[PDB]
């Protein structure tokens, strides 16, 4: 992550220290020159197509429209969050793609009144949007036969993997396709390789071989997203031109296999948007626990996920209540956890549930905590687990920071029950 | 679970498929009856006292509250909806306890306004409530050294934990009550036992020795929650009168000790109304994947958490749309998914994420799966994730259901963020 001294950028500790009192506590804050600087590494591409279930809000989505980026809907809710923010599949039809392995009937009626190409990610999704809008523009998602990471797990692909269609049921995706006289616009894929380049090469190879065995012309292919981002102190970031010379390659082959161009998109959520996003939360109660250190502040697992949900390592650092710099404080092995009456409300655990420590400066009720790298499935993942509202959002473009979401309130949250 | 054609409950095979045709799809589905009956189980205890987070829907905590029960928030959001529920400080004190590890500024605002009793789990917020609320009546949440299942994993109690005063930290908690003249009613522990009656008198005999070992006067004590219930066949319900022997006998104890008689409080969640619930969803795409038979549902992990978060089990059913039985039919082992663009959204998946099948009748889309027992922490945990929103509910009372929560809209979520 980046320091909140070193910056550049406008993620400061005096920034930070500031928006509380102006926006509220617990808030997410964005940077908006992170978010540019991401998409331009990017600029190989032909497409950079934004899944915004990692970072949704409209103006967020809005920014990237500006910057050329289009996006990527998984949901009704998100087809709606791309025309809020400007897109529009009259004037440009690819501007949004519908992605999913299913399709229920509202989305069915909403893509077809629009005419927002499909890529589908089941056969029966291909048969169910086909017998509504015959001609419809699709793309297919094809699961190649394995995945990322192990492989007895839940799995962007393999057999253990609920995405895509497989590649031996290609023949019958193609009868489907024939059917309805389905337009194929691309063939895609979505398995995620982070900075394990060996791997990328694989599910390039898979989508050269899938694409020409299947021997349908088509006019684009996609690399689909999992571009990593370096959460923790050291790690590798992504090599952006690494990624570009090994997916033009195998659009490269495509091409010469079909006699004419094949665009090439990638579909980042992670890359664009993680490192733009910090989360910042107040310490509320601070206390021994035995041996455990235990700091206590007002944001939890309905609002960040990610530690509950997967051990999920992000960066924290403190801010000194009354501003002095903690910089080279000494450090105590912390455990920080929020609010919520559960158990699993720790934000220093591993995978599996094991609490652990973080070296940090000794602060004390009223200081505050910045969870770093939030950007990506941050906001987007919150609940309203133990009827905590929806947190507000705070967008900076050049020093100035800007609401970009009100507070939701609980009277909002029970007028769905006042009937 | 129970069983849809066994159905003494309004939860039957014939009920539940009509449903989703008249409220829409997926839906959660309650039956109060089920309440009720949970409810009964613990009339031996003085108070029954609702964990509302298990299940907090206003209608049902209207349900609560007309059968004797009395609700614990933990947190703003919770209290008002125990005051949108008819629950009253003004003219019953004891009615609503605030109960936390933490308190923010506007909780306290709240509380010291409608003098509602406040639940300490850390000498810091006494502290805090204290100096805004001099005199206030609070209780004592103490962690006793110890909580439930693996020690080194996060945990209801133990040092790896962050609920609830440290048993020696005490003379700490003495200090600040004397301090603001805090008025002590009650010392309260949540670890939660299940069905380990040995592991639950040990929680009944740390709180017999904290009590007197502490030394202070007190009208009460509460054995927090933790009941569990039998997801899977064959397991043991709990024996609620063995669960009234034994903090019976430690409420005893401590009525011996004080000289005067000591209320008894239980705080059940799960207990009172997991088993009522059932969550509703369609078929949308069924597929193979290599050797996998996968099952894809138009509900996923924003909307039934524990599989994902946890490796839950859920009893799973199949309603075929037409309405034959499909009790008898013949089952193919099945991984059941569901529509989020997210490989952690299958409902079939042990703690720690590995696959897993379901013997299940062999559905297509349009027909329908039950997941049952989803009355607790099913609709709680719900989030927006992947921009889905918040599902409608639905309480079946004597053979009529009716709405008790409306489907929230993207409208409604994008009203946030159009300022
Ligand atoms: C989540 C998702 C992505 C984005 O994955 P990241 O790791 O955030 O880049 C891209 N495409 C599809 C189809 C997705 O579901
Ligand atoms: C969650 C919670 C409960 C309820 O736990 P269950 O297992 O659902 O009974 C009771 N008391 C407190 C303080 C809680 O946080
Ligand atoms: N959400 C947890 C319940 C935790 C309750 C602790 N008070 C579960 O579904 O098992
Ligand atoms: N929610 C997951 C991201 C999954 C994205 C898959 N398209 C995480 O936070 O790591």
């Amino acid at each position: 992550p980046h320091s909140l001294f070193s910056t550049d950028t406008d993620l400061t500790a005096e920034n930070l220290l500031r928006l509380p009192a102006e926006f509220g506590c617990p808030v997410w804050v964005y940077d908006a020159q992170i978010i540019r600087r991401q998409i331009a590494a990017l600029k190989q591409f032909d497409v950079v197509r934004f899944a915004q279930k990692a970072c949704s809000n409209i103006h967020i989505l809005r920014l990237m429209r500006e910057q050329g980026v289009k996006v990527d809907s998984v949901s009704l809710g998100e087809i709606e969050r791309a025309l809020a923010a400007g897109y529009n599949p009259q004037t440009h039809p690819d501007d949004i793609v519908f992605t999913a392995d299913v399709i229920d009937q509202a989305t069915l009626e909403r893509v077809s009144e629009l005419q927002i190409p499909v890529n589908a990610g089941s056969v029966d999704m291909l048969d169910q949007l086909g017998q509504v809008s015959p001609g419809h523009r699709v793309w297919l998602r094809v699961n190649p036969g394995f995945g990322h990471g192990h492989s007895q797990k839940t799995n962007t692909g393999g057999e253990n993997s609920k995405h895509g269609i497989w590649y031996t049921d290609l023949p019958a995706a193609l009868d489907v396709i024939q059917r309805h006289h389905l337009q194929l616009v691309g063939i895609h894929m979505h398995i995620g390789s982070g900075v394990d380049y060996a791997h990328l090469e694989q599910v390039c190879g898979a989508m050269v071989r899938q694409v020409i065995e299947f021997g349908q012309d088509l006019q684009a292919i996609s690399a689909g997203g999992g571009l990593s981002v370096p959460y923790q102190q050291g790690e590798e970031a992504v090599d952006t031109e690494h990624y570009y010379g090994l997916w033009n390659a195998a659009r490269e082959q495509i091409a010469r296999h079909l006699g004419h161009p094949v665009k090439l998109e990638i579909e980042p959520g992670r890359f664009l948007v993680a490192q733009s996003g910090v989360l910042i939360t107040q310490v509320r109660s601070v206390k021994q626990m035995g041996s455990r250190h235990f700091v206590l502040v007002d944001a939890g697992f309905n609002d960040l996920m990610r530690p509950a949900m997967y051990g999920s390592y992000h960066h924290i650092s403190a801010l000194a209540a009354d501003g002095r710099s903690l910089e080279h404080a000494p450090t105590v092995e912390t455990v920080v956890a929020g609010p919520l009456c559960e158990s699993g409300d720790v934000f220093t655990q591993q995978e599996g549930g094991n609490v652990e420590t973080r070296a940090l400066p000794e602060v004390k009720a009223g200081d505050y905590l910045v969870l770093h790298d939030t950007g990506a499935y941050g906001a987007s993942m919150s609940s309203n687990y133990n009827s905590r509202p929806l947190l507000p959002e705070v967008l900076f473009d050049n020093g100035q920071a800007r609401l970009i979401r009100r507070r939701q309130t609980i009277e909002e949250l029970l007028a769905l029950e006042l009937l």
